[PDB]
Parts: C-alpha cells; sequence; structure tokens
C-alpha cells in the first residue's frame, strides 16, 4: 500500500497525470465514460474561443474580414446548446469561420496577454471530427480536457504487486489551505510544475509570474521536516509546449540572468536547476526529476514506471 500525494500550482498537470493511471494500468475510458467528457470538450471549446473574442476587445484587435462581426453575434446566439453536450453543425461552422480570421489569429498568438486553456488549438484545430454526428471523445480528448479541482480526489490502482492511492488537491492560492488534510502517511509527493508558465500571471493575481509562484511552492514543500522522510519526485512538466514557446518567447521574462540560448535542452536544464537549488539538504534529500508530457501516454508510462522502482528502494 504505496500513498503518493500530487501537488504543485494551478494547472500544473496533476489531474492529467491520474487519468493516465487509468489507461496505463487499467483498459482506458469505457465508451459511457467517454460520454461522459463530450459535454466538457464542447464546454472547453466554446469557452476557448469566447475569451480570444473578449481579448480582441481588450486589446482593440480588429477581425480580418468584416463578415466576421455576423458570427461573432451568432456564437453568443447559439453558445447554449454547446454546454448542454449538443453541437450543431451550423455553431460548428460559426467556430470554424471565426478560428481562420487572421485578426483572431493575431489575437491567439497573443494570448500570455491573458487567459487562455492550454488545449484551445487541439480542439478548435480539429473542430470538423469532434463536430461530428454521434462523437464520443477519444482517450486524448479526455486527457485534454480541463476542469477545475477544489478538494481532494482520491484514486486507487494496483501496479507491480503495490496497491496505489493516488491523491490529487487543487493549486490555486485559495486551495492550498486544504493540502494539509492529505500530509498523513505520505510515501512519496509528485510535484508538478509547467515548464511553460515561465512568461504566464497567475489567474488569481495578474501582478505574480507563474513560475516564481511554484519556486515559493516547491521550496516550502520539500524543505518541509515533516516530509524529510518522504521521496520527492519533481516532475517538469508541459515540456513540448516549452519547446514551442522557448523559440519566440525569451527566458529573461522569468530569469533576467539567464545567459542561454533560446533552445529547448539548454533553457530546460537550467529551470531544472534553478528549482534544484531550492533543496536545503542537498547532502540529506535527493530529488528525483523527470521532463514530462502528461497528455502523451508512452511518455508518462516510461517515466511512471521508473519512478515505481525508487519506490520500490
Ligand atoms: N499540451 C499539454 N497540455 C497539458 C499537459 N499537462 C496537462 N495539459 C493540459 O493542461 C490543462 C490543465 O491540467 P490539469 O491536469 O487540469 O492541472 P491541475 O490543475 O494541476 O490538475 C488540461 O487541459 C490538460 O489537458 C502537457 O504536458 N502538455
Ligand atoms: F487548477 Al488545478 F487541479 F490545481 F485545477
Ligand atoms: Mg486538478
Amino acid at each position: 500500500e504505496v500513498k503518493l500525494l500530487l501537488l504543485g500550482a494551478g494547472e500544473s498537470g496533476k489531474s492529467t497525470i491520474v487519468k493516465q493511471m487509468k489507461i496505463i494500468h487499467e483498459a482506458g475510458y469505457s465508451e459511457e465514460e467517454c460520454k461522459q467528457y463530450k459535454a466538457v470538450v464542447y464546454s472547453n471549446t466554446i469557452q476557448s474561443i469566447i475569451a480570444i473574442i473578449r481579448a480582441m476587445g481588450r486589446l482593440k484587435i480588429d477581425f480580418g474580414d468584416a463578415a466576421r462581426a455576423d458570427d461573432a453575434r451568432q456564437l453568443f446566439v447559439l453558445a447554449g446548446a454547446a454546454e448542454e453536450g449538443f453541437m450543431t453543425a451550423e455553431l460548428a461552422g460559426v467556430i470554424k469561420r471565426l478560428w481562420k480570421d487572421s485578426g483572431v489569429q493575431a489575437c491567439f498568438n497573443r494570448s500570455r496577454e491573458y487567459q487562455l486553456n492550454d488545449s484551445a488549438a487541439y480542439y478548435l484545430n480539429d473542430l470538423d471530427r469532434i463536430a461530428q454526428p454521434n462523437y464520443i471523445p477519444t482517450q486524448q480528448d479526455v486527457l485534454r480536457t480541463r476542469v477545475k479541482t477544489t478538494g481532494i480526489v482520491e484514486t486507487h490502482f494496483t501496479f507491480k504487486d503495490l496497491h496505489f492511492k493516488m491523491f490529487d488537491v487543487g493549486g490555486q492560492r485559495s486551495e492550498r489551505k486544504k493540502w494539509i488534510h492529505c500530509f498523513e502517511g505520505v510515501t512519496a509527493i509528485i510535484f508538478c510544475v509547467a515548464l511553460s508558465d515561465y512568461d504566464l500571471v497567475l489567474a488569481e493575481d495578474e501582478e505574480m509570474n507563474r513560475m516564481h509562484e511554484s519556486m515559493k511552492l516547491f521550496d516550502s514543500i520539500c524543505n518541509n521536516k515533516w516530509f524529510t522522510d518522504t521521496s520527492i519526485i519533481l516532475f517538469l512538466n508541459k515540456k513540448d509546449l516549452f519547446e514551442e514557446k522557448i523559440k519566440k518567447s525569451p527566458l529573461t521574462i522569468c530569469y533576467p540572468e539567464y545567459a542561454g540560448s533560446n533552445t529547448y535542452e539548454e533553457a530546460a536544464a537550467y529551470i531544472q536547476c534553478q528549482f534544484e537549488d531550492l533543496n536545503k539538504r542537498k547532502d540529506t534529500k535527493e530529488i528525483y526529476t523527470h521532463f514530462t508530457c502528461a497528455t502523451d501516454t508512452k511518455n508518462v508510462q516510461f517515466v511512471f514506471d521508473a519512478v515505481t522502482d525508487v519506490i520500490i528502494k
């Protein structure tokens, strides 16, 4: 009986790691379970297109083609069905024309300037498929869903003859007050960090850099004497989004003294060292770091397999 606790700031990938356990250790989501997320997919998709159109006003960005104005009006007239688990070929068209508009795209490419779901493009780019009549979300569609965790979620599974009890909590500031309820008998903590957060700000605070917040959290948990005997595993998550982002957005936004290049390998090791540096007992305490893509099942499988042997030692 092993107890794992998934900690980290909001949207770091904790719940997505939990979803993988089902796919990797069980048999993935059944049809009835996939259908349950159908409305979340649609809700997520409609909320993402609205967040972009909402930002265009704030940033004063015009549509590329004047006619998009009617489509934008139609969107709100029709948005209500989507939430109920319904997508009409009419609504689908509206969203598709909007998504392809150059002004909408220009706004999309300035997303660090507001709050947008990591999966907006994933879904918006796959509209034809997800809008089909009789659509049932795929395993990846489920993994891509965004649903806020509030409270404590407990999940169980068997792996390598061990019975796992995985604990997951909410990372927003207002939720952190609930973390101490899970502190008992923890075999290992899996601290999730979103690498692509380096240039974003807190949903709960536009004055606070998202990566700095994680550092504050990791420093706290890692050096908490209560966890002196718990294995600290660090997942430097969203390696796939970081890879694409490092090429165009400067890391000096987060770490002003970074003198390396806009490359993945070099910028990734740097962030690793920043976090590993917070450990105050480097000779007595070990940090087990892994770079991950929580939405990629094969990646998570090989990484979880390695993490368990560590737990098995
Ligand atoms: N592309 C990409 N998105 C991810 C990854 N990890 C999680 N996501 C997406 O990021 C969003 C937030 O993750 P979630 O697991 O809800 O985070 P929590 O708030 O920490 O539980 C969800 O829509 C996920 O599908 C990753 O490595 N790559
Ligand atoms: F934003 Al998270 F679980 F911390 F939804
Ligand atoms: Mg969660």
